[PDB]
């Protein structure tokens, strides 16, 4: 029996989804992001600070991120 259409492709919003399973050694952190991009906008610095130091506090000895590299 064929199918006309069945597997669903799902592509992401820009480039690399990020985050893999965030345990939790990371919460507060990702809220504080999450309220700096609500009340700001994403239009200031681009929250760029936030995921610098994210990457930097995850990266060394904290979990695990798949990132783009
Ligand atoms: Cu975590």
């Amino acid at each position: 029996m064929t199918e006309t259409d069945k597997k669903q492709e799902q592509e992401n919003h820009a480039e690399c989804e990020d985050k893999p399973k965030p345990c939790c050694v990371c919460k507060p952190e990702k809220e504080e992001r999450d309220t700096c991009i609500l009340f700001n906008g994403q239009d200031s610095e681009k929250c760029k600070e936030f995921i610098e130091k994210y990457k930097e506090c995850m990266k060394g000895y904290g979990f695990e991120v798949p990132s783009a590299n």
